[PDB]
């Protein structure tokens, strides 16, 4: 089971996959190969950008499927979104960007309807329509995530 990464000028990085792979793992192997961090790396297929806690089955993946690898360099303003389970999510956020906006970048990520999150800092409750700087969450900061009960 052969798939085919392309890039922007159009070289290709294949590679030996199985259904069960990650979009992580598949990362990992471009890593390997290529050179490339996976923090740089995007990976699109049908349209979508892929999830790396996602399976190449997920997505219907099959032999000899194309997919695009897209790369960032990336900015100056990372948190961290810590559920109590211990998965840290790590997000790319300004600070005048609203508890909601970071609230749909979860979903993204997650797949948590932004209604049933609830996120905590500095001992509160954070308010949709305030903004980070409001809060004073700054560069590397922790919030937690919590599910509505």
């Amino acid at each position: 089971m052969q798939i085919f990464v392309k890039t922007l000028t159009g070289k290709t990085i294949t590679l030996e996959v199985e259904p069960s792979d990650t979009i992580e793992n598949v990362k990992a192997k471009i890593q390997d190969k290529e050179g490339i961090p996976p923090d740089q790396q995007r990976l699109i297929f049908a349209g979508k950008q892929l999830e790396d806690g996602r399976t190449l089955s997920d997505y219907n993946i099959q032999k000899e499927s194309t997919l695009h690898l897209v790369l960032r360099l990336r900015g100056g303003m990372q948190i961290f979104v810590k559920t109590l389970t211990g998965k840290t999510i790590t997000l790319e956020v300004e600070p005048s960007d609203t508890i909601e906006n970071v609230k749909a970048k979860i979903q993204d990520k997650e797949g948590i309807p932004p209604d049933q999150q609830r996120l905590i800092f500095a001992g509160k409750q954070l308010e949709d329509g305030r903004t980070l700087s409001d809060y004073n969450i700054q560069k590397e900061s922790t919030l937690h995530l919590v599910l509505r009960l």
